């Protein structure tokens, strides 16, 4: 008989396997917020058609609770729309939010508010935002709203659906407190990398979402994504990968700090899949004649692929109901477990 | 307040990171015994001097509860001998056993019964067995006992210490039930690979250990090692690694079946470190005008290093006190957690 969380925060590190997570224990100043977690599980990430998942089916597993085909956005294997956790939350009087460091129309955020046959339909996904139940969002992707191939001004449609939109910068809570809904579109495409000075966007936007969505003692659901960990993996770029997941761990600390103060909030941290075969290998030293040998004293990150991989992925959970997330299970059970512990009407 | 296990079985898969574990979910017929576990933790594996651990310091962390230098066997970072869980168990009237698919003198088993300044001293390690409290062992390494630089016959010495020794084959339990202590040395060096027909030695020997040590209602501690998973990794040989870890998972099943019936047995499964950067990457195909592309429908295992890596490592625990093993901690705490739940004293 587990406790029942009022609020849920789901943080997704795109492309972070256990090796990526491990880098925070070696390449971050201070202890990782990961260490606050006790309840840990493992998910199997394959899609309905492919051993190696993409981000679209991976996120749809979490958001909708079904295995589906790579590239699907909130649709089942037969392409029909399926009810998402955000749509359920709305029907249970729960305020909802989505934060991302990619475009807001990218596969991960999109799976939580849109229904599209293919993740590539990003202008369609943007239009879907205007019909969604979301109360808050923050990310990049201004292009998909204001510079579209179909020349439509979707920004105007957003605002005509009760969204207050800021395209300049994240503000503080008091700035937005009296708005019905709030949207931040802070880049034309993806947000800047950490190495290009994105700073504490992910944490700040998550903290802002929490304050905005908990107005009037309301319960809330938030999904925040460390989107660019995946891109570091694809590029086989260690410093990129490392700086992005270090930022994600900061966001974890933000969520957990709120949850510990609040006492009624479940925080779930997981990834959609691993990418790059990132490995914390021994540093390579080079001698005069003999060239290369391994030095176990230090780490030199290596990669083995430019794409995703099918390893099981760690799930971390803190707060009321967090015990439900231990053991080993299919990725789509994340959805069913959130539904189970919150006791929301399906 | 968790429960107190009477018996402990510690199964060590040498060199198995979560990616290696994940292979059983794709390359083994039927569901992996890993799925029986609910309580899961993670360990950091660095040694006292090295970010990337070797098998000797990694295992000594488990057996003796301290961080020590790579190559150390049952000694602290300052080289002083430290009491092992086997020695502590003996003091508490617990029966003990060690099983491995490597030579029984290899770093992992050695760390549970010997104290040596360097893991390479395997003839010294074999002699250390004679002054040990071990009641049961099974593995390769006959050469270290009978073809030595000092030309001593160590089997004779063991027999004087109440050991019955078998160098022919694993036998039925009825063949050893009345022996005071039992040792099986079934190969000159390492046991054959699974690919070369080792068969169910690891599961069979663990079952034999259990039945033998639990004679007369004595409590027991057993360490059984899937030794050759690591060697598959070093060689970057996917079929080798996979077949060895599938065998290990069978041994997990053997242990769990016993523990579930017994009800007073804690089973802990973990690894000393990862090796080879093993990755369940997408299958690679070639065109013939810019060859390589990915097919996400299938897995093509890959590696990025010939050595170990420093990723955190999953810990699985089942039985009384299993909840003590969740969260994230240093590898050497495995020792302290075992002592905590068993209440085995010093
Ligand atoms: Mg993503
Ligand atoms: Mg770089
Ligand atoms: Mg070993
Ligand atoms: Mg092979
Ligand atoms: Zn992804
Ligand atoms: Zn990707
Ligand atoms: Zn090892
Ligand atoms: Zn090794």
């Amino acid at each position: 008989q587990l406790k029942t969380p009022k609020n849920v925060i789901l943080l997704i590190s795109d492309g972070a396997g256990l090796s990526q997570i491990s880098s925070t224990f070696y390449f971050k100043s201070g202890t990782p917020n990961y260490t606050q977690f006790k309840n840990i599980g493992l998910i199997k990430t394959s899609s309905s058609r492919e051993d190696v998942t993409d981000s679209a089916s991976g996120a749809t597993a979490f958001s909708c609770g079904i295995k589906t085909y790579n590239a699907a956005i909130g649709v089942a294997d037969d392409s029909t729309a399926v009810k998402s956790i955000v749509e359920i939350a709305a029907l249970n009087n729960i305020k909802t939010g989505v934060v991302a460091t990619s475009s807001i129309t990218d596969a991960t955020p999109a799976s939580f508010y849109a229904h599209a046959l293919n993740r590539g339909l990003e202008e369609e996904i943007a239009m879907d935002m205007t019909e969604s139940d979301l109360d808050f969002f923050a990310g990049g992707g201004l292009n998909y709203f204001t510079k579209r191939k179909d020349k439509k001004d979707v920004l105007a449609i957003l605002k005509g659906n009760q969204f207050t939109i800021n395209t300049t910068a994240l503000t503080d809570f008091s700035s937005i407190a009296s708005n019905r809904k709030m949207g931040f579109l802070l880049a034309d495409e993806a947000m800047p990398t950490m190495e290009k000075g994105r700073g504490n966007f992910l944490s700040a936007a998550t903290d802002l979402a929490i304050q905005f969505l908990s107005k009037d003692n309301s319960a809330f659901f938030i999904m925040s994504e460390g989107s660019q960990i995946d891109w570091g993996g694809h590029a086989n770029n260690a410093s990129y990968l490392i700086s992005e997941i270090n930022d994600f761990d900061d966001a974890i600390g933000t969520a957990l700090a709120f949850a510990k103060k609040d006492g009624n909030t479940l925080v779930i941290v997981t990834s959609d899949h691993e990418t790059g075969g990132f490995t914390l290998a021994a540093k390579k030293n080079k001698r005069e004649d003999g060239s290369e040998y391994s030095d176990y004293t230090e780490i030199g990150p290596t990669f083995s692929t430019g794409g995703h991989s099918a390893t099981l992925i760690p799930v971390f959970a803190y707060g009321p109901g967090s015990e439900e997330f231990i053991g080993i299970y299919e990725n789509n059970e994340i959805f069913h477990k959130i539904l189970k512990v919150t006791k929301w009407n399906q």
